[PDB]
């Protein structure tokens, strides 16, 4: 969908701020700082969900730029990978919100946020 390097460049960044938005927003409830309101939660982890998958396919040959790193290509593989455990840790995040409760939410929360970390560790400049 992508004419230019610099829109895939663009889209992706585009799709990674807004999941870190979505994602972000929670700490303070998963923190016992907020609220816990099961209904607000589970609707933010459904639009989380669907942002979640989106930024993958902005990566493709040709969309070199930004701060990805030249090992997504190199090392697709293991790009890959980083990438499905961390779709699989959303899946358990969304079960955990569905099912309304905050300690389950407070560990997959965690779960997540060290399968963003492991993915910028290794791909991320
Ligand atoms: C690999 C499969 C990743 C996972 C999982 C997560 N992120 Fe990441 N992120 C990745 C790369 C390769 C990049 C650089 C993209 C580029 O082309 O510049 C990023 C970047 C971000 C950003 C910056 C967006 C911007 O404004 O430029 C943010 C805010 C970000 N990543 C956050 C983020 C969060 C919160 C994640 C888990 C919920 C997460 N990323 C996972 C690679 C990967």
């Amino acid at each position: 969908q992508f004419a230019k390097p610099e829109d895939a460049v663009k889209y992706r960044q585009s799709a990674l701020t807004l999941m870190a938005s979505h994602f972000g927003r929670m700490a303070p409830v998963v923190k016992g700082q907020a609220p816990y309101d099961a209904a607000q939660i589970k609707a933010n982890v459904e639009v989380l969900k669907t942002l979640t998958a989106l930024p993958w396919a902005a990566f493709g040959a040709g969309t070199e730029g930004g701060d990805a790193r030249p090992e997504i290509w190199s090392d697709a593989a293991g790009f890959k990978q980083k990438q499905q455990a961390f779709q699989d840790n959303i899946v358990k995040l969304s079960a955990a919100a569905d099912a309304g409760d905050l300690d389950k939410l407070r560990a997959a929360f965690g779960d997540v946020g060290a399968s963003c970390k492991a993915c910028h560790d290794s791909y991320r400049k």
